């Protein structure tokens, strides 16, 4: 239908502005600290600390799919980098104090991202 092709270039035009925000989020993170996954080999215990593991090369793998729907779903994601970092890692560490540096970084360019989204449909 019709329908399904209008909803489908709505999906890939949402997918397209996510891709360019995700950039940006990662341009906020020079060391990249979050650019991947904690390895299980190097962090054996890390899933009895932390139930969701995220990064940014996950992120992008469910981008690439199409597998965010809306803003909502990727600022969870981009959110449980940050939280996960801030649990599992001390105030005084380069890690946790790389996840406050990205949020607040990202939280601009996540201002204007829903004003885009919501100003586009």
């Amino acid at each position: 239908s019709m329908e399904q092709v209008a909803m489908e270039l709505r999906l890939t035009e949402l997918t397209r502005l996510l891709r360019s925000v995700l950039d940006q989020l990662q341009d906020k993170d020079p060391a990249r600290i979050f650019a991947q996954p904690v390895s299980l080999k190097e962090v054996p215990d890390y899933l009895d600390h932390i139930k969701h593991p995220m990064d940014f090369a996950t992120m992008r793998k469910r981008l690439e799919a199409q597998g965010y729907k809306n803003l909502h779903e990727f600022e969870e994601d981009f959110d449980l980098i940050i939280d996960n970092c801030m649990k599992y890692n001390a105030r005084d560490t380069v890690f946790y104090r790389a996840a406050v540096r990205l949020r607040d970084q990202g939280g601009v360019v996540l201002r204007q991202a829903r004003r885009e989204v919501d100003s586009i449909g």
